[PDB]
């Protein structure tokens, strides 16, 4: 049921590629709209991985990428999801013809937030959260991608010369901790390059600086574009205490109050 017949599929379009490797647009059974990701040899734990998909199969939410199976009979192996048209967020926020309003940047927030809340719900967590792994399809609606992914990529430089350390808090940067509360800072990170139009987090600063500027207690600050009200809601996602930080419940109010109050 996790098995699709890569002879369904009709290859149209190069999407580009990543770590695990080349993205293709195509169509199943000759009409449906598909992604297919193909996982490089050597790049990922692929029986770890196949094991995972089953579970990430029954996930299901409008703001989260559908996984509608995988490929495994034949290698490489395909990841087989939803197209999402307008590709990855981090693009199109740099994308400064869009002109975009606020009320759009926060909605994007809100629709990562439904996701992440989701996840939340299902003890399910992320591990990556950043614009880079967020698309985005025709209709405007950003959906969470690449969810727990990281736990399958065998290149160490990620798992670090290549681990994302702008998104990381203080805890998981000196212990290697984990949680639901890593997720959240993450979560205020991607609300501040949202609002930043894609700017790199502590843009200024090497990986090593950022590590550091953390361990101090310095923060990312406001971006021209976010108000008083959705600063507090990003900074939030920040407190050195991880117990002392939001659930995506929570933060998915705030936001919600800050559009009423912003509409
Ligand atoms: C930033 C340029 C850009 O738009 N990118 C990066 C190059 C590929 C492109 N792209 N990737 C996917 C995609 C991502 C993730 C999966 O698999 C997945 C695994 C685990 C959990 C969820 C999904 C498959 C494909 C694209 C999709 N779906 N549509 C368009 N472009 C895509 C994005």
């Amino acid at each position: 049921s996790w098995e699709i017949d890569p002879k369904d599929l009709t290859f149209l379009k190069e999407l580009g590629t990543g770590q695990f490797g080349v993205v293709k647009y195509g169509k199943w059974r000759g009409q449906y709209d598909v992604a297919i990701k193909m996982i490089k040899e050597g790049s990922m734990s692929e029986d770890e991985f196949i094991e995972e998909a089953k579970v990430m199969m029954n996930l299901s939410h409008e703001k989260l990428v559908q996984l509608y199976g995988v490929c495994t009979k034949q290698r490489p192996i395909f990841i087989i999801t939803e197209y999402m048209a307008n590709g990855c967020l981090l693009n199109y926020l740099r994308e400064m013809r869009h002109r975009f309003q606020t009320q759009q940047l926060l909605e994007m927030c809100k629709d990562v937030c439904e996701a992440m809340e989701y996840l939340e719900s299902k003890q399910f967590l992320h591990r990556d959260l950043a614009a880079r792994n967020c698309l985005v399809n025709d209709q405007g609606v950003v959906k969470v991608s690449d969810f727990g992914l990281s736990r399958y990529v065998l290149d160490d430089e990620y798992t670090g010369s290549k681990f994302p350390v702008r998104w990381s808090p203080p805890e998981v940067l000196m212990y290697s901790k984990f949680s639901s509360k890593s997720d959240i800072w993450a979560f205020g990170v991607l609300m501040w390059e949202i609002y930043s139009l894609g700017k790199m987090p502590y843009e200024r600063f090497t990986n090593s600086e950022t590590a550091e500027h953390i361990a101090q207690g310095l923060r990312l600050y406001r971006p021209h574009l976010a108000s008083e009200k959705v600063y507090t809601i990003m900074y939030s996602c920040w407190h050195e205490k991880a117990d002392e930080r939001p659930t995506f419940k929570i933060l998915l109010s705030n936001i919600l109050d800050v559009m009423d109050e912003e509409s």
